[PDB]
């Protein structure tokens, strides 16, 4: 009903995996822009954006919310800049980093690189090996990592350490998990576009990593899509 808004994942639904936007898809959503607002969440950060959609992505949507709306434009102006660390306060930030470097130091591992912990705007990505490591270093950790549970075992420490403190934990791929305040994946963005009248706010993207929190967040009519032909489909459906 009403007036509505369409938000878009941006790889895989926007695009095809690794390629910028098609002129046939962006014509399309400047098109279907005439008749509802259009944004765009992702993970990843502004410049990463521009690659996929365009170096005047601010100007082609209505809102465009990279690092899961952690940065956020609104009709081509920036809205707001938001990171963990003036989230959760330096001392905060600085005991979460203290506890992993000590638990680091104390794993045995057949194998120690660099970069234990990525810092983020959005999230610390901590591994025990250290991200810098080699392709077969990595594998050779992820197999130790299946039959001794490592990053299962740092997880559980780390959040009964941080009982209380409003962080949510999260494991995947072969070397690292990461930690964020509660609430910091794409479901972030809402925040930015729920007081602007939308009596529907339309999701197109995956709804599985597991579980994407924006697909089935209350606020949304999710609609998982295949590919842009797919987003294209369901759009013509809905629209039009």
């Amino acid at each position: 009903p009403g007036p509505a808004l369409c938000l878009f994942d941006v790889d895989g639904t926007l695009t095809a995996p690794r390629q910028k936007i098609t002129k046939e898809m962006d014509d399309f959503l400047q098109k279907l822009r005439q008749k509802i607002k259009i944004g765009v969440v992702g993970g990843s950060d502004f410049e990463k954006v521009q690659e996929q959609l365009g170096n005047d992505v601010v100007e082609k949507y209505d809102y465009v919310f990279p690092e899961n709306g952690l940065v956020a434009y609104k009709d081509g102006k920036l809205l707001c800049r938001q990171n963990i660390q003036s989230h959760l306060g330096e001392a905060l930030i600085q005991d979460l980093i203290n506890y992993c470097l000590s638990y680091i130091a104390k794993i045995k591992l057949p194998k120690k690189r660099g970069t234990f912990i990525e810092f983020r705007n959005g999230m610390l990505n901590v591994s025990p090996i250290g991200r810098s490591c080699s392709q077969e270093e990595r594998i050779e950790f992820y197999e130790l990592d299946k039959k001794e549970n490592i990053r299962q075992k740092f997880v559980a420490d780390l959040r009964k350490e941080f009982a209380g403190k409003g962080l949510t934990f999260s494991i995947g791929g072969q070397i690292s998990f990461d930690v964020f305040p509660d609430g910091w994946d794409k479901r972030y963005c809402l925040r930015h576009v729920e007081n602007d009248g939308y009596k529907t706010i339309y999701f197109f993207g995956d709804k599985t990593m597991n579980d994407h929190e924006i697909f089935t967040d209350p606020r949304t009519m999710g609609y998982s899509v295949t590919a842009p032909e797919d987003t294209r489909r369901i759009c013509e459906l809905l629209f039009s």
